[PDB]
């Protein structure tokens, strides 16, 4: 009986997962200074066996997370009806107004630069020159062949590419970088790691590994290195807006929105000491797509790299051509948070929902491609209210 | 919901707010590739009344992120229930195996050490030396204190506690700070900062505006200025983890995890060229509970800055002192996502819902200070798992 | 040459066959040997037989030169001298006057490229300069037994009382010396702050490192479980790059600021303004922007900035901070024709006394400057003038070198 | 007589620096030049201790500097003997801050009495980083993906590598800023630092690039994505020059005895300066405590680009507690992007060029290319450490 059994050891014992929840939210109502603060944090009627074992512990409920649509986007001539979990007003307008600036200027152009997740673990030598011995190893067309051999045994999906490498001392930091079909990729890319670390520790036995993760890789910490060799998905996106949709659409002109970008996102990010900061608000954007789309809203702290370019275009330079490249967007349409039911749905308003069986890594390159152009008419929509004052 | 079908002011026309959802998902699913789709993202039996708005626009329902707990967190001798939204396993499992470390191992103990949200506008004068003019006047007693006037003048909570100023060239940035009670205080030091510079202008006619927010706050954005003067609520927290505890709760030793912190933590982040980034994964802990309190998840950003530092301590040298440094939380419990039930609940949960009528800004100090120990917990758990 | 025993004024081989001996080290040759130049010969004939080469000191040079000012002041086991080329470009047109400003260097074209950039200033009706902050800091690192403690310190430091405990102790070393304000940091039990104060003329690190020392000892009287692990923290920050100089400077911040009519732009610059604008923005901001650049947002502050240093005896190796600098170009006029140019330069470490302003040489460049030695009349002013000089001449470098990327 | 050739200038007839062509010898011009910048000082007099008698200016004009009036005289002190890769050397350090020779001298006198240090260069590369533009962010996408495949490499390295002997281009890294694409070209250059010939690489395969991209404009042939001479974080991580690493283990009693303080107190002195207080600065590629001060020195004596101690001090100083009872002090510098070079620039002329025979690596290596300008980053490398543990037991002991 539900009293005779009066924590994560609940899932285990009984049998149904509402049962397990609705005891430890009980036996967590004790625990407190007011017992009543759990009474309106919903539990019930969730589908707590796709989360159970894959998603989270210690689970009391689920937060609901305000879910809006922002679009049309006309992006590389199709049109996409974006999902934005977010609580913070005029987000969702504004993005709103942004791609109707874009549609009625002819849409906007993508492109995939680059594609690769990483993982950058740290071993250290006895001696420097022990640990530059195996860096120039590590750089032998022969050797780095048996290393990608012993990562890419891991996975279908695991095919390694560059490696990048750097000492410090006696410490050796290795990048890995490596596709990984449609799935975020950092289990995929550890276990990949892990295999190749192992294999290389027969070749120098005396190698000592420090840490799966020397933060070289570098993961959910603002670094130089995601900013300039990238880290996932490397986009880039472009659109022009005439000179007409720019004064009644965005309510200001185009030489008022070159001025407010050139000062605010390169020379005020500048004077700020930002490294990959150069834009208005892409982590707005970019988290809210995240929460809807079952991403690791953590990652949003690389993901939302970007620099915002705008300048004068057309015949009479009176249009306004913007670009915004982010050469760190770390995302997926497999896995994880993607596993869920209400994300998934978010996701197939996309299309992009799953694995491309036909094309692996399609639908995710394809999702990066949605967040960059998304970012781009949030981008167009703050800097016109900032302009327009 | 036939002919009514002949946007996004539905509920400005139609009475229940679950119906003109109800509609609006009907208008959208007309231009998707898979109609169906929507049959899985709940809408159903929600306030939207308080998301109306306020929150979001263009509603087509809400997305469920799972929520776990993680404690007792036992901080400056008080005893904690972390909520955390996640759908990334072992997150909450491991949180908790680290706050399991710092009880047995008698707590651990944080202040705030700073306290003052930013707006960095940019403006423009003609000259470089009519700019350096402006720096000049703002850098006075006198010239402070009318500047003071007008920001205060705006709001209850609304105190300038100073101003930092660079030029670049005819360009001046002129960072303002400030308390702002419980509020984390975006909305509100933006009006003060507008009629602060309408004040200015009023003693340099020649200046231009060019915009409220000129990157120099700053906000949503990586920047050395927030690192380095932090933004926010700015936080130390620190515990000692007994070689008992080390070895049985965290299963590794003292030697191991110090030496992964300074290689990993230190070393490697400088490798990597980060700024603020000397931790192993603190923008976990730190969406986690954002998400589940009802936070701006994206100014996880430069929440997440900190430092993590371990030592040996003790009298033979095998105890683990551990430290976090989070000079930016960027933090609130009230307005925004913090005004929605479900989200208060988990705010309620920490003691800290609303506003703390008698000393304002009390319960946002108190929620930075649960933010920057339940990063520590997770710091020491992430840690243990690599040198094991 | 004569046995040990029987051995001022004697034989060369001598001297040396007695510091093989005795095992007197070459350093004590300066307090042992009669004139300057003797000391040196030997220590040089001394180190000619470790080469593998011994004729390598060959062509450096050693005579003719006043040792005196150099030793126990400038440097130490001296073997010689490095002659640097020092050009001349200008005038420069700054604020009203006219510089005619030394670079010692190396590097073709830089001397010529910075003349021409004086000369579309000159024709341009002259640049303008301010100095914006002034300060030389020193930041070093202290720990307590807790973040709490620390923390209490932190709290201390920042009430009015506490400040001007420190201020009263940090003054009491100099004349010069005062403490400005305190930037303070907190790292768990660490605890890393910022000493700020002018320095007269001087570029004033010694001056500020004594008054520092004196300040942490009266805080230690106040928290005696305080430990001073180092005078310098790294936190100053100095000759490392780091964007706390960026961002509250240090030494002297300046700006300057220049019209360059279209028709100069275009006759001198051999270029336009629009191009100019161009490479300016997609080179200085967006290229330094994508290098992950803190401070580098200029072309070659760095080149104009060594080579006065070397040439007016100032530290070198502060060419690491002291370059840093943003340069901002934009369209003015009637026609928007015109080239508007201004470079920010937030932490000029500079000083017109002390070290190798001490030299003879040196103090010429200076005196060329009008900025050599002390103010007496007004106390830092000459230290100013060189900033604001050292800026204006980097404005010329920078409107050189654009016109160069931009043309051809 | 120069009474005569200087009304000839005051007669606007001749600029000023055109007298080493109008005039026959070189100090003469310099005599001259001088005369005629006195009378437009506040104060006539000032040269008067500016030194400029008897100096080979035929090597400097028209080479290394413009209206020259004389030279600056620097201070030049021997440190060592530097015990490193098992080899000796005397080095030269041009400086007129005191104490630096001394203290970097004792430095050495620390690691020779410990075994000596070893070092490594771990990569060889100077670098030019071009922007041009393309019409649409479309276009430099395909542009990007075009330098990376297979053919469209050999044909910009092909290019790259026509215009000099020592041209071999490595990597090509390219970032996307919009329509902008900025290009790092990377080569090995001999024993020259290789700016000059870089560049020339540079163009020449900018050129070919346009040939199947005429619509590609080259908006600057240095867009700052080199990076040269200004602080970046690209070029700390995929460093620029030369790559070194150097180490050195110090006994316990040597840390007593010469160093004056212990093992213990300079790695917590490291760990909380150079690593933690470079962190809490804001600094990228900083994490050491004045590298730059013997760069710097080195650099001057040596004929090298002063201007490039900007990037060419980047380092990382780690310390550590090693042997039998922990109490050795093992130390490490690693400095990702030393520019320097042997041939070339100022080390054409003599005096540099007496500074760099001390060390025997004076000019072209005959037999292995670029190996003497490899032996010089080597020995800063090496000589940065030895003043890193000399000043950081000075901070030490209080
Ligand atoms: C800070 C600028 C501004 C316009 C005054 C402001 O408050 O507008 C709010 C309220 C309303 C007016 C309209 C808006 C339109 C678009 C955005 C979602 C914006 C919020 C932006 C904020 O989330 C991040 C910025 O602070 C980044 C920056 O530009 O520094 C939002
Ligand atoms: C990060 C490497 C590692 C330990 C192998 C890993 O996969 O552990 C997972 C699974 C399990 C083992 C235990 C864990 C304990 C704590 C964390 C929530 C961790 C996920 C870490 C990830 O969210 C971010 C890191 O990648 C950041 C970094 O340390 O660089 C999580
Ligand atoms: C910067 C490339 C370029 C213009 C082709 C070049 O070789 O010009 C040389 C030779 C001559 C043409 C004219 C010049 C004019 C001005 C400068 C002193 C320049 C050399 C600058 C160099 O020392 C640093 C740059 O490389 C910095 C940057 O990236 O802008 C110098
Ligand atoms: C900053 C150190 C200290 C002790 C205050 C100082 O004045 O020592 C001077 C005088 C004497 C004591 C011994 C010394 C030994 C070695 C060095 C050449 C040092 C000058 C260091 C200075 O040129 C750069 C540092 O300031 C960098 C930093 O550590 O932040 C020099
Ligand atoms: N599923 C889980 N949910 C929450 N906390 C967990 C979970 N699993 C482990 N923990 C925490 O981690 C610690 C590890 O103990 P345990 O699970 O028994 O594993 P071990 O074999 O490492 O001892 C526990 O003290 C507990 O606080
Ligand atoms: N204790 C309190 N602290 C802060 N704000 C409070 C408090 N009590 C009430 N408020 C109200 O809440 C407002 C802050 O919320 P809001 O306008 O959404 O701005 P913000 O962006 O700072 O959250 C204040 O202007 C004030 O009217
Ligand atoms: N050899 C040089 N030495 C010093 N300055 C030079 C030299 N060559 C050119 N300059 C500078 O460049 C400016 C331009 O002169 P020049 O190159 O002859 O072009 P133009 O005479 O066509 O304007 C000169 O006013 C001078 O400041
Ligand atoms: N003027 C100097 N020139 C060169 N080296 C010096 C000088 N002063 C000290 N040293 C270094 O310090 C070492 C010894 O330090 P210490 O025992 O304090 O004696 P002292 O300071 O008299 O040399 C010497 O071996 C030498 O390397
Ligand atoms: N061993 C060598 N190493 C380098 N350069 C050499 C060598 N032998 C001859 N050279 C010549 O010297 C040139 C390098 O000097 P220079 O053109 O002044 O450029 P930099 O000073 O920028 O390296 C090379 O391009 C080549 O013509």
């Amino acid at each position: 009986s539900d009293a005779e059994i009066i924590a994560y050891k609940l899932e285990t014992l009984i049998e149904t997962h509402e049962r397990g929840v609705s005891i430890r939210r009980q036996l967590l109502s004790k625990k407190l200074s007011e017992p009543s603060s759990l009474q309106y944090l919903p539990y019930r009627d969730y589908n707590y066996s796709l989360v159970m074992g894959a998603c989270c512990e210690n689970v009391i409920g689920y937060m609901p997370i305000p879910v809006g649509v922002a679009g049309p986007l006309c992006l590389d001539e199709k049109e996409f009806q974006v999902p934005m979990a977010t609580t913070e007003g005029c987000l969702v307008a504004s993005t709103n107004r942004g791609c109707r600036a874009i549609g009625l200027g002819g849409g906007a152009s993508s492109r995939v630069l680059a594609d690769g997740m990483t993982r950058g673990p740290v071993v250290r030598l006895p001696r420097a020159c022990d640990s530059a011995e195996v860096k120039a190893w590590l750089e032998t067309s022969e050797g780095f062949a048996v290393i990608k051999e012993a990562f890419d045994s891991t996975s279908r999906f695991a095919r390694l590419q560059k490696l990048h490498t750097s000492i410090a001392g006696r410490n050796l930091y290795i990048r890995f970088q490596s596709r990984s079909g449609d799935a975020m990729g950092m289990n995929m890319i550890s276990k990949g790691t892990e295999k190749a670390l192992s294999k290389l520790h027969e070749y120098f036995p005396e190698m000592q590994i420090l840490a799966v993760s020397g933060n070289y890789c570098t993961d959910k910490k603002p670094a130089a290195i995601n900013w300039i060799e990238g880290r996932g998905k490397s986009v880039v996106c472009e659109a022009v807006i005439p000179a007409k949709v720019v004064r009644e659409v965005l309510k200001t002109t185009t030489e008022a929105m070159i001025e407010v970008n050139i000062n605010k996102n390169l020379v005020g990010s500048a004077m700020a000491g930002s490294i990959g900061g150069y834009n208005a608000h892409a982590a707005n954007i970019v988290t809210a797509i995240y929460i809807a789309c079952g991403q690791d809203a953590a990652q949003n702290v690389g993901s939302s790299n970007c620099i915002t370019l705008m300048e004068a275009s057309g015949p009479t330079n009176e249009d306004l051509y913007i670009s915004c490249t982010m050469p760190s967007i770390e995302i997926g349409t497999v896995g994880g948070g993607t596993n869920l039911l209400p994300q998934q749905a978010c996701l197939q308003m996309l299309g992009v929902q799953g694995a491309c069986k036909d094309n692996p890594g399609e639908n995710a390159r394809q999702l990066a491609r949605i967040v960059c152009g998304t970012v781009m008419a949030g981008e167009l929509s703050l800097m016109a209210a900032l302009a327009a004052g």
